[PDB]
């Protein structure tokens, strides 16, 4: 770990890129999701490592939801693997999304109050069924949101420069860095880069 | 040059004038007037190519805070930049928050979209913007239908200068699922080719 002189508070990741990486293997398009569940895992060592307080996970949108049935079975049941394998670390763990909605899925309604398992050494949101548009409708320091602070620091996997719509609020004023290289292929230079970048900002 | 796909608005973030200034040995207030011409420079880039909507960030309601002489310039640069494209066929349109003594007054005439000329090219600027303002000015439908840049539509593409990746709360609700394209160069130091380079990046999304 780099004697960093400066961390993000709270950095927010967009794990994009599953369906290209499994076509590139020659698999399905929705067989990329259980390979993007062990890098969030890795990323969730790394910022307990080097002393990150606070990350939010892009889980999937209400415009996720329509895609074909088995991709989005394929990605709800990795985001609820995720969620669970987290909780078996020192994390105090949030879910945010639309929960009024066939949609959500019913495992991780459970998270919807922050839970601390073991030490809580790292809070850790997941945005589940969550839309921008029904974010600030529920409402500003009543947006569905308002438990997830301001995003110092927002990594992007599988190259795109954009937001998607996470978290409109928060994301106001954060630093957006790039992957090229999609979610699955995540290393710890992806978020050594990102950190670098955020110090030298 | 020939492009196989244009977005049809695209948001400037004209960053940089102070570190410009600094570089080329001038006080921190002199790039302001150095990034009119640029402005009208993009414009007729995008008339010329076809471009339907441009917005730029003029200035934020944090950034009257600065010393009063950068202030003084930066307005003075934007009312200029405004007035000059009144002459050249665009539709102007200034969003901001009037009921401040930091909105410009010569800018009240362009608070209702106005077509100057032919009307080439839809032109909005953010004149003394916040995001908190923005979403507050705000049925849930008919609030976020009335957010005060609801004039002002979603966003394809957005071009900053100065190398700082970030929107500085640039339009929440338009920016969601813009595609973000960074020029390091300041922008005093805009050419054609950072759009280029901007619109090649955009077609290849
Ligand atoms: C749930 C979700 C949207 C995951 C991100 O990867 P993706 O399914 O969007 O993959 P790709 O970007 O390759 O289509
Ligand atoms: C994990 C996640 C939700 C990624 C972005 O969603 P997306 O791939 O649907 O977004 P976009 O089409 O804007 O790239
Ligand atoms: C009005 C305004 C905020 C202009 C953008 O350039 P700048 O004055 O922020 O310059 P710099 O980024 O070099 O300080
Ligand atoms: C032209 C313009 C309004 C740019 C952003 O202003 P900034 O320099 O105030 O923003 P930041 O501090 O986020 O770089
Ligand atoms: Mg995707
Ligand atoms: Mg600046």
């Amino acid at each position: 770990t780099p004697k960093f002189k400066r961390l993000p508070g709270h950095i927010a990741i967009i794990p994009d890129g599953n369906r290209r990486w499994a076509l590139d293997r020659g698999l399905e398009k929705h067989e990329g999701y259980k390979h993007g569940i062990v890098p969030g895992l890795e990323l969730y060592d790394i910022c307990v490592k080097i002393g990150i307080g606070e990350v939010t996970f892009f889980g999937f949108t209400q415009d996720n939801t329509k895609r074909p049935q088995i991709q989005r079975k394929a990605f709800v049941d990795a985001c609820i693997k995720s969620v669970k394998e987290l909780s078996k670390h020192d994390a105090e763990l949030l879910v945010v999304g639309n929960t009024n909605s066939d949609m959500f899925p019913k495992e991780l309604l459970a998270y919807t109050k922050r839970t601390k398992f073991g030490k809580g050494k790292v809070r850790i949101n997941f945005l589940v069924n969550y839309g921008w548009y029904w974010d600030l409708t529920y409402a500003i320091e009543n947006i569905a949101s308002a438990e997830i602070p301001r995003i110092d620091l927002l990594i992007r996997w599988g190259g795109r420069r954009r937001l998607s719509g996470m978290l409109p609020v928060q994301t106001v004023y954060s630093d957006i860095y790039v992957v090229d290289e999609m979610w699955p292929d995540f290393k710890p230079e992806h978020l050594f880069n990102a950190l670098e970048f955020y110090q030298d900002q």
